[PDB]
């Protein structure tokens, strides 16, 4: 029994992100929402989330929002652009990790889930809640 519920999802908290590939200026558009649920990293029953965004293998454009201070839903509504030729998206990887940020400490990640762009339907504005992963 226990070995089953320990292969289970465990309760990370969610994202919320938008996704839109705008042809007219070739670019990807990241639209970073809000996060909801998270777990409490710090004592004060919260943590100071943040949201890292990039495209794998080259994350040349490492993204980062604000740090939310002291709340474990916080609503970001934060966009990035990568300035990608569509010929080139559909070997690329758009991961999105949010982290607890610590000034005196390595900060934690909370969790993380990655979007294959072939798996995208573009041409049309994508929008989820995605469960976070253990990483």
């Amino acid at each position: 029994g226990g070995g089953i519920l320990d292969s289970m999802v465990e309760k990370l908290g969610k994202l919320q992100y938008s996704l839109d590939y705008d042809f007219q200026n070739n670019q990807l558009l990241v639209g970073i929402i809000q996060a909801a649920e998270l777990p409490a990293l710090d004592m004060g029953g919260t943590s100071d989330p943040y949201v890292k965004v990039f495209l794998l293998p080259d994350k040349k454009k490492k993204f980062e929002t604000k740090v939310h201070r002291k709340t474990l839903n916080p609503v970001f509504n934060e966009q990035f652009t990568f300035k990608v030729p569509y010929s080139e998206l559909g070997g690329k990887t758009l991961v999105m990790a949010v982290y607890d940020f610590d000034r005196f400490s390595k900060h934690d990640i909370i969790g993380e889930f990655k979007v294959p762009m072939n798996t995208v339907d573009f041409g049309h504005v994508t929008e989820e809640w995605r469960d976070l992963q253990s990483a």
